[PDB]
């Protein structure tokens, strides 16, 4: 779990595999970010022709008798007066990926001299972290010989205090730990990653922190509750569903408490509303919201936050078969709103109103914030490098959004906009679970707002369908699950909410 290292003295380092080098680029030609030994200078003037130090660009070259390390790795970092945390973290992951492609498993990295720049060396090294452990994480793989790419084992940062450094780096150690259990849940099979496993993962974070306590209701409790949305959704499925609450009091003295919802749809075939063939292709995804909270779970409890957190997660596959809840009848909530089917692959509104429901009867809320892989809409309007969110609270919007920011976690605030609440007219129930115009993510927006029934609760909802999962390998994320949100909000509940 330990993998960062600080090292003061670039003349007392140890040996390592490689040499991670930074160079800025000055007139699009690459210029050294550090003081680099004269005798390391000569043995990569080869590689500069063809390297002009653009943010994330790499140079691999081998070094030789004059250098301690005997691979060597030239990483750009843009112009620095440009330079920025999303630079650093991308151009470091990009980095990671470089070094584990060339089978290394320790690396020093110089740190550049920025005390020139406005940018900060907790700044720089808390990006750096991130960027290497984001991607230091293997998708889980099934080969019958392992194939899967080394791990790096010892990243020694050279030219910082252990003081700075090391805090830095252990804190963002404990919370990729919450990141790669996300990661490991989307990406796992849905064969395996049940809604009873969901359970199981959130016992065992329970059972691991005194400060957290859970609760799994069944079937039979679900529909005890009156939960009819989830158990229509669950009703023909051939696993049992599952709602999970997980309680986290780190500020028992504090009435303010944050509820967390995830959106936990095992597998979504679309019901039998069924999803043609490529586009349920990737529908283990379909879970990420739950596998978010949970990881944020992991990460809250080992930082020990001093604040309440609630994490609420209805899971369930949504299934075709003989079962299955009808297109065009009408099911009703835990608290008497009904609703008429339109689609049954709008099945994740549906679990989220019942959970959200939940929460306002029986967490007291200050505030609530729900992951859902909820539109595809949602996809066509920010693509899969940006999530769109909502929200009915504008210092709650513009926290998330600093937040965001911050973290490079990219999000967008999208309009509820009161317009289209009529798009969800049914004449037969309180709403139909899809609206009549095109906007797809913001009429399912206001669907959730619905189950808020006019209570003053400060409200976002993060549409994570993009950002979720990536079919195509993108920065700052490996490919497939990509933990997005995890980081973001630790941050958001560290800086806003616990201090
Ligand atoms: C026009 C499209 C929505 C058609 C789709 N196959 C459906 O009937 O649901
Ligand atoms: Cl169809
Ligand atoms: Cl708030
Ligand atoms: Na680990
Ligand atoms: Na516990
Ligand atoms: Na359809
Ligand atoms: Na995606
Ligand atoms: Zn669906
Ligand atoms: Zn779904």
């Amino acid at each position: 779990v330990v993998l960062l290292y600080s090292q003061a003295s670039w003349d007392q380092r140890s040996k390592a595999d490689a040499l991670v080098l930074p160079f800025w680029m000055k007139n699009s030609k690459a210029q050294e970010a550090a003081v680099v030994d004269e005798d390391y200078k000569l043995v990569y003037q080869n590689a500069l022709s063809n390297f002009s130090g653009k943010k994330g660009e790499t140079a691999f070259l081998f070094g030789n008798d004059h250098t301690k390390e005997q691979k060597i790795v030239l990483l750009g970092l843009g112009k620095s007066e440009e330079v920025s945390g999303t630079t650093v973290l991308e151009a470091y992951a990009q980095a990671t990926t470089v070094l584990r492609k060339a089978k290394c498993k320790t690396v020093n990295i110089l740190f550049p001299t920025i005390s020139q720049l406005r940018f900060s060396v907790e700044e720089f090294l808390t990006n750096l972290a991130a960027g290497v452990l984001s991607l230091n994480y293997n998708y889980p793989t099934y080969h019958k010989v392992d194939t899967s790419l080394p791990f790096l084992e010892k990243v020694t940062v050279i030219g910082i205090v252990s003081k700075v450094g090391d805090k830095i780096f252990r804190k963002e150690e404990s919370l990729f730990e919450g990141v790669y259990l996300t990661r490991d849940l989307v990406n796992t099979n849905a064969d395996e990653v049940t809604p009873e496993k969901l359970a199981a993962v959130a016992k065992g974070l329970a059972g691991e922190f005194a400060s957290l306590d859970v609760k799994i209701l069944d079937r039979k409790a679900i529909l005890k509750e009156k939960m009819g949305l989830l158990a229509a959704v669950a009703k023909g499925a051939a696993v049992e569903p599952r709602f999970i609450v997980l309680d986290y009091q780190g500020k028992p003295k504090s009435k303010d408490r944050t509820v967390l919802i995830g959106k936990g749809v095992t597998f979504d075939s679309g019901g039998l509303d069924l999803k043609p063939g490529k586009a349920m292709i990737t529908m283990k995804e379909d879970m990420a919201g739950a596998a978010t909270v949970l990881g944020i779970f992991s990460a809250l409890a080992s930082l020990e936050l001093p604040i309440n957190v609630t994490g609420i997660i209805p899971a369930t596959e949504n299934a075709i078969g003989s079962a299955a809840y009808k297109m065009g009848d009408v099911y009703v909530g835990m608290t008497g709103l009904s609703v008429e089917i339109g689609s049954t692959d709008a099945e994740g509104r549906l679990i989220l109103a019942d959970a959200i429901s939940y929460a306002l009867k029986y967490c007291n809320p200050t505030r609530i914030i729900d992951f859902a892989t909820l539109t595809g809409a949602m996809v066509v309007s920010l693509g899969e490098s940006v999530a769109g969110f909502f929200a009915n609270n504008d210092v709650l919007a513009r926290d998330l959004a600093e937040a965001s920011s911050e973290t490079g976690e990219a999000l967008w605030r999208m309009p509820l906009v009161e317009k289209y609440d009529q798009a969800l007219h049914s004449d037969i129930a309180d709403m139909k679970n899809i609206g009549s115009n095109r906007a797809g993510s913001i009429t399912a927006a206001l669907f959730l707002q619905r189950f808020l029934e006019d209570n003053p609760v400060a409200w976002a909802h993060l549409d994570i369908a993009g950002t979720a999962y990536h079919e195509k390998e993108e920065l700052p994320y490996p490919k497939y699950a990509t933990g997005f949100g995890v980081r973001c909000l630790i941050h958001y509940m560290e800086k806003f909410l616990s201090k």
